[PDB]
């Protein structure tokens, strides 16, 4: 079946900077960024819509990885889709994992970083609350890794 | 005055491994990982209730430090106390931002870990939505960072 959820995160980072580093630079970071996220593979496109990414982390002596399609994109209104379409780090649980995210203004400087994640269990299974949140820290981890990075080079943003 | 806001963030680490990497070794980690944090000096005690730490960290170019000192420790059930008494790196309008902490076991075998923050002012001044909200983000980043920390390097939990 499927199931939709919301997350926000705030940032002192300007929405336009952000939202670049999120989908424009945030691949060419894992090098410079402590984090499970060991490397990114374009299989297959530049970036742009229908590239295929093979995501590669590793939690100690293991390794997995994720299949990503890049969805849609909306520089203008800073909105970028993808989704998790397979790999080893997909729960068994999961047939696919969409993700449709949005930069916007904060109230006092910053910026939202705003996502709706779209979960399709295989059939009538039922959508553990592991899953889920192992969904959702996952994303937040990447999330504070990319800002992280931002912040601490004002010269590139 | 005093402001308080209480959180849960939800994690696939186990309550004690969690609980020592953000207790105990967070000090080494910070340092270590590719963060803000450039240094950490004890002031006063090496951990114990009472210690204070001159924690120097980087945000962009601008240098800045806060006194941290621990209010209390309950390992018997996983909770951590400590405040941010002095320093440039504190907001002007705060007078001290105190946490209390709790990691808790989870439903799915993770862990939850508890914070309430509370934000002490001068006067009665109202609390800016701003400053409230990057003293979160700066709690959720570094929480993130150790929990990345110790889910890539499980010999040492």
């Amino acid at each position: 079946g499927v199931f939709v959820f919301r997350d926000e995160t705030s940032s002192s980072v300007a929405p336009a900077k952000l939202y670049k580093a999120l989908t424009k630079d945030s691949d060419t970071i894992a090098q410079k960024i402590d984090g499970p996220i060991q490397s990114i593979e374009l299989v297959e496109g530049n970036g742009g819509v229908g590239t295929i990414k093979k995501i590669t982390a590793n939690e100690g002596d293991k390794t997995s990885f994720v299949l990503q399609k890049v969805d849609a994109i909306d520089e203008a209104n800073l909105g970028y889709d993808y989704s998790i379409v397979g790999g080893t780090g997909l729960p068994e649980s999961l047939e696919k994992l969409s993700f449709e995210t949005k930069v916007v203004a904060g109230s006092g400087g910053g910026s939202i970083s705003k996502v709706t994640l779209k979960f399709h269990t295989k059939g009538d299974a039922p959508l553990s609350d592991a899953v889920r949140d192992d969904a959702l820290a996952k994303g937040a981890g990447f999330f504070k890794a990319i800002e992280g990075y931002v912040l601490a080079n004002p010269a590139e943003y």
